[PDB]
This record gives structure tokens, C-alpha cells and sequence, in this order.
């Protein structure tokens, strides 16, 4: 079973491990960040929350990619195993010789 | 064929079922929400649109996960089927005995 | 091997091909766009960056979908190949007739 991460922020009642996004409200102080790299401030808040979800989605795609790569590899192994197909269904018995089905009667 | 959902909001001319994102414009009233949980207001508008796309992406990943789980299960079934590999290609006829290829001549 | 696109914008030190997101800063001019369809302006900047990541994620999911469709098709081909299962492991030699394993002794 493949286990993916739940999104950390939702626009509605949260479930286990999630938080509700806090949109910008009127009457709230409209501020930005105080450092060249910080993300604090109400003006940035909801976008920071959406980016956190985007980071989780990126990791979930990486989990699916790894699993798909494994499937592709397993498929290639089956294709190269050299399994043999069915023999004619004509009421005659067949044996295997040189990669083909040959009539048993030919040897009796 | 796997059918995924198209993103609902795009930053360009929309196609069927899509809407163009409306960025914040100068000369527009800069407002937020009036409830503790609402997302109304120009200051929230473009971010709400991007979150809608994020919700759709999350569902699309869930669709791929289900399909991949089914593939993994089908692969496991093939690996456990016990298909048999090719017999030597040496000009001799072979029959099956105790999970191996044995020379027909040994019984004639 | 499946090759996916890296996200173009990150909230931290960037790696090859990435740029650091520029959050809204205090002391910065708070502006929007001047056209009905433009996305310029500090108020839109971080959200535009997150949308660029969302567009890349959408393409990465499309890459995984194509690869999974190919796997599904390869699996279907293996299921329809008609490979044959193992014969009884009871110390007796078997030959193939009418889609079943039959005792060689029956023909000797």
C-alpha cells in the first residue's frame, strides 16, 4: 500500500494533523516581513500556507515516482524472463524443443 | 486510459471548464474577509484561486495512486503465477518433471 | 528512469535552476497590476511564484500519468500472452495437450 502525506493546510474544518488556513481579515494589521528572507506578516500568511501544501505535493509525487520506477523494473524483469506461451490445442501432445512446441508423435 | 481533472484557474486564456485568475489591480479596493473563516476580499482572491488548483492536484495524485496500487497488485499476481521458463535450445526434446526440464530420451 | 522538473521557486537557499521566493517586505511599495490581465505588483508577487510551482507540478503529474499508462498497457499484454503455469511436482513427466498438463506415461 502506498502511503502519502496529507496536506497540512485546508480551507475548511481540519482533520488530524491539519490546520485551517487563516485568510487576511479586515480590521487586521496589514504587514509584511522585516528581513530580506523572512515570510512573516499577514500579507504573506495565506500564500505561505499554500506553499507549504505545494511542498507536500512535490514530496508525494516523488513517492509515486519511486514506486512507479520499481513497477517498471519489475515489468522489464517479467518481459525478459523468457516464459513460454501455450501449445496448439488440437488434441495432440507436445514437447519442447529449440524454443518451439513439437509433436510428441514425431519421436514415438 | 487515466482521466485527470484539468486545473480550474489559469494565468492566461482559459480553455473549456477553466477560468482566468484575477490578479490584484491598482485602483481596486484592497479588502480582506469579514468573518473568522471567510476568504472574500481582493487581498485573498488570487491566493484562493491558486489553492483551488492545489486541491485539484491533490485529487489527481490520489487518482494516480489508486491506479498504481492496482498495477502493483497485478504485477504481484504475475510473479506468483508460477509461469515456466524456456527449456534448453540444444536440439533435444524436453518434458516437464518436478519443476525442471528433463530429456524426453531418458524415458524412451 | 523517470525525469521530473524541479520546482522553480523555493522558500530557502536555491539549488541549480531555482530562485528564492521574494515575500512582501515592510517598507516596500504595496502595488498591484496596471492591466486587466497582468500579474505585476508586490501584492501579487509571491502568489505568482507559487502558481509557477503549481504549473510545474501539473506537468510532472502528466509525466507520471504517461508512464503509468504505458505500464498498464505492458501488464495487459503479459496477462494476454497465454503463458503456461507449472505442472504437478509428483515425480512424473508431463507433456502439453489441449491447454493442460498430461502424463507422458499415457502415451508410452
Amino acid at each position: 500500500d502506498i502511503v502519502l502525506n496529507d496536506l497540512p493546510f485546508v480551507d475548511g474544518p481540519p482533520a488530524e494533523g491539519q490546520s485551517r488556513i487563516s485568510w487576511i481579515k479586515n480590521g487586521e494589521e496589514i504587514l509584511g516581513a522585516d528581513t530580506q528572507y523572512g515570510s512573516e506578516g499577514s500579507m504573506n500568511r495565506p500564500t505561505v500556507s499554500v506553499l507549504r501544501n505545494v511542498e507536500v505535493l512535490d514530496k508525494n509525487i516523488g513517492i509515486l515516482k519511486t514506486s512507479l520506477e520499481t513497477a517498471n523494473s519489475d515489468i522489464k524483469t517479467i518481459q525478459e524472463a523468457g516464459y513460454i506461451p501455450e501449445a496448439p490445442r488440437d488434441g495432440q501432445a507436445y514437447v519442447r524443443k529449440d524454443g518451439e512446441w513439437v509433436l510428441l508423435s514425431t519421436f514415438l
